[PDB]
């Protein structure tokens, strides 16, 4: 079976898990788990870090057969083509790749501020920035119905994840947009997913690492 | 023709020009120069930011005819399409997909060292780490004649880029490392891309904005 390798947190693997519960993949999970504050061990991962055959050692990775990979994106785009979840058209395309960089951006955009140890400070500025980042995922999807078009394909996994975790953050942020609320509903009962996430191998959290200031569980 | 959307300086648009050149593609830039310090004006861009189409307004942009593109990765793949500047089998295409997002993961590190007030500080420990990374792009290079196999492709341009910008800022970070050496000589020579090199166009420097702390001139 295939191993994903990722810390015993939701983060940059929950879109990859996701994917490979829809799409049928026979797999297990290597759990890294990170020590209690205020140390932080990682010697659980950098003790294998560099003992399991990666071009360039990092978490999430992914093994499958002859193929070790790691960067969550190159991950996603793999299941994607194994499994036909790639857009066909030039038009599907360039809407993927837009939004799955574009995605990246903005997961960042929220964890730098939940993993900064000033997050109490930072936290009135990032609430009155959501507004337009949603507006912009909003007006990019617009009457389609998955990001790319008719079809689902892998960044409509990207683009729930990292919706989720800012409506989280921010129960009402989608209250304004309601082609997205329907879009988080229709992914969350695809059927596959249903069943995964009304599992208990489903890991609603926490979202984040230890030393986070928020959604650290 | 199309139109790349860039500041006047090297930083994210460099891979794409040299693609651009590369694949003689009817193109003219839309530079945009910035302020001086202290308020290192943005008005120039921030007064058609939101009036070019653009699904997720950002720097660089490409607009080509009905296709309206930003995050820099995307613009990359979109001309690779178009010229066949992307890996055919799965082996490359993995390779591809990786070293991409490891190359923004490198620039990135790279970039804020170098755009952080504390730059000075930082600077021996950024130094120290350095050998690490070239030794894995060493390694994943290996023998082969370009990054994804036998075959150019676009994420040559972005380990040019990147490995061409650790070069610049520590001079001797390839020496232990000669197949990285052959690669940039040889990627250099590409006919289109030394008459680019060649002519006053070249954007070498500067590396980044006006407010780094090092490439701002
Ligand atoms: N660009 C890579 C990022 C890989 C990465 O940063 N992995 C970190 C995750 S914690 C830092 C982190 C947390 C949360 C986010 N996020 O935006 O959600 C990003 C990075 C790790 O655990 N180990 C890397 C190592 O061995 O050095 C990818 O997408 O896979
Ligand atoms: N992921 C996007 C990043 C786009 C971006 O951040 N562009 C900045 C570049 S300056 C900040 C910057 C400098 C250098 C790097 N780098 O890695 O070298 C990254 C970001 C900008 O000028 N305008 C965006 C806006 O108007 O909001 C991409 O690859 O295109
Ligand atoms: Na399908
Ligand atoms: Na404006
Ligand atoms: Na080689």
């Amino acid at each position: 079976p295939m191993i994903l390798g990722y810390w015993d947190i939701r983060g940059l693997a929950h879109a990859i898990r996701l994917l490979l519960e829809y799409t049928g993949s026979d797999y297990e999970e290597k759990i890294y788990s990170m020590g209690d504050a205020p140390d932080y061990d990682r010697s659980q991962w950098l003790s294998e870090k560099f003992k399991l055959g990666l071009d360039f050692p990092n978490l999430p990775y992914l093994i499958d057969g002859a193929h070790r990979l790691t960067q969550s994106n190159a991950i996603l785009r793999y299941i994607a083509r194994k499994h036909n979840l790639c857009g066909e058209t030039e038009e599907e395309k360039i809407r993927v790749d837009v939004l799955e960089n574009q995605a990246m951006d903005t997961r960042l955009d929220f964890a730098r501020v939940c993993y900064n140890p000033d997050f109490e400070k930072l936290k009135p500025g990032f609430l009155k920035e959501i507004p337009e980042k949603m507006k912009l995922f909003s007006e990019f999807l617009g009457k389609r119905t998955w990001f790319a078009g008719d079809k689902l394909n892998y960044v409509d996994f990207l683009a729930y994840d990292v919706l989720d975790v800012y409506r989280i953050f921010e129960p009402k942020c989608l209250d304004e947009f309601p082609n997205l609320k329907d879009f988080m509903s229709r992914f969350e009962g695809l059927k596959k997913i249903s069943a995964y996430m009304k599992s208990s191998r489903f890991l609603r959290s926490p979202l984040f690492l230890k030393m986070a200031m928020w959604g650290n569980k």
